[PDB]
């Protein structure tokens, strides 16, 4: 029914390649079947604006299948509403700037001492990661280097959410959830006695009080926060880096008016994004204009595919902080699935590169290796630079 693509497993050391390839494709048609993904993309803005508000037709019962069945992700109607709020009431803005003092200002200032003393770094592995890492560390009073040990696994389990259709994708995440179970269960029998002083504690306190804290939904908390608030918020730092390495112009702007970072940072989003939508199930048979989904078909939501629709965004090719109005992030899904835990990921964005662009006046990128681009950077879901080499003084 629709024309066949490959839009996601392509690498250029160009970062707008991706944005570029899916407004072009959105150009020759509003869906495509992907061949890596094996599902069909929807590419036009009304349609994804359609499929996220009527989530009785475009549900995400497809997470039910794998790793994430009994998380928030895979409940749909008044049963996630009610998980909903729970997660709502820790990314509240309060609760944001309560983390931002209390440890995500520090330990970015930490981060970035370690750096010191050396006059090159690769800005991905010993910046973006690390910093997440740490702050969910943090959250969960265990050491940073344990969930460094899970890097793989952490990888392994996320492709088999993307690629749901495929075996050896679906199995091997299953299989790196088994491998991870351990330590998951040691986080949560941890932080579930009453000794508990973590953010984690307090988290799973609350869905005890609303008699939610099954095995099962305290392990999905868990999970969440290592795939989500470690793993997807490196390639949202990373991106937001390499797209000020690649303006030195605009990086010197930031660094002499760090007020500036939260512009800095979404206009990464819509020019390099690290995630391309989300995933939804069509729940029965549906046509959007002359297109039609079968009940039972998996699709994703590309709604980055507007990003470069130069109607929208004129030069869309050109990273420009000073774009009015400022564009609207597609990185964090949409409607009542929509990243709850964004709030967080942005302020990590934000504190950490002041930190960095404060501590390295002389930061910039090293002009010989350049980075190289593709989704499923590193083994990721992401689209992201392969390494991010600097030059951190003069
Ligand atoms: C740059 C950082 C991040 C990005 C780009 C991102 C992206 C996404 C996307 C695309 C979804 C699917 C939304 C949908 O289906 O509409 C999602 C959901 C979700 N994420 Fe985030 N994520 C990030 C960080 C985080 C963090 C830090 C956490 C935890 C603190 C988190 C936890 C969750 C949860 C629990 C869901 C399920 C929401 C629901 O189904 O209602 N994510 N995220
Ligand atoms: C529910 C949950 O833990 C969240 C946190 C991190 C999220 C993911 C983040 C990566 C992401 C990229 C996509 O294109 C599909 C949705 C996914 C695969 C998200 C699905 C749900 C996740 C796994």
């Amino acid at each position: 029914d629709f024309p066949l693509a490959n839009l996601f497993f392509v690498p250029s050391e160009d970062a707008t390649a991706f944005g570029r390839r899916l407004r072009a494709a959105a150009q020759q048609a509003p869906i495509v079947f992907d061949t890596a993904f094996g599902m069909p993309i929807l590419l036009r803005k009304s349609h994804i604006t359609t499929a996220y508000r009527d989530t009785a037709t475009f549900s995400t019962r497809m997470f039910q299948a794998g790793i994430l069945n009994g998380g928030l992700a895979a409940m749909q109607g008044d049963e996630h509403a009610r998980m909903r709020r729970v997660y709502n009431m820790f990314f509240l803005p309060r609760a944001v700037s309560q983390y931002e003092e209390r440890f995500v200002r520090p330990i970015s200032e930490q981060v970035v001492d370690r750096l010191a003393g050396k006059p090159r770094v690769d800005l991905l592995e010993d910046f973006a990661m690390e910093l997440p890492r740490r702050v969910i560390g943090e959250l969960f009073g265990f050491p940073a280097e344990k969930l460094h040990e899970t890097d793989e696994r952490v990888r392994a389990m996320l492709r088999g959410l993307v690629r749901m259709h495929d075996p050896a994708a679906v199995a091997e995440s299953q299989r790196a959830y088994g491998e991870t179970l351990g330590l998951i269960t040691e986080v949560v029998e941890r932080e579930s006695r009453d000794t508990s002083d973590t953010l984690l504690g307090e988290i799973l306190r609350t869905l005890k009080a609303e008699h939610m804290d099954t095995i099962e939904a305290s392990r999905q908390i868990v999970l969440s926060l290592i795939l989500g608030g470690y793993e997807t918020t490196s390639w949202l730092v990373a991106n937001t880096i390499h797209a000020l390495l690649a303006h030195p112009d605009t990086l010197a702007r930031v660094r002499q008016d760090p007020s500036l970072l939260p512009a800095a940072i979404e206009e990464g989003m819509r020019w390099c994004p690290s995630i391309f939508g989300v995933l939804r199930m069509v729940e029965r048979d549906v046509r959007l204009d002359d297109q039609a989904l079968s009940a039972g078909t998996v699709v994703c939501l590309a709604g980055i595919a507007g990003n470069y629709d130069e109607t929208a965004y004129p030069s869309p090719e050109v990273y420009d902080i000073d774009r009015k109005p400022l564009p609207a992030a597609n990185v964090f899904g949409g409607g009542a699935h929509f990243c709850v835990g964004a709030p967080l990921a942005r302020m990590e964005a934000r504190v950490g590169l002041q930190a960095l662009l404060a501590r390295f006046p002389g930061l910039r990128a090293v002009p010989e290796e350049r980075p190289s681009f593709m989704y499923g950077a590193k083994d990721s879901v992401a689209h992201g630079p392969d390494k991010l080499p600097v030059l951190l003084h003069h």
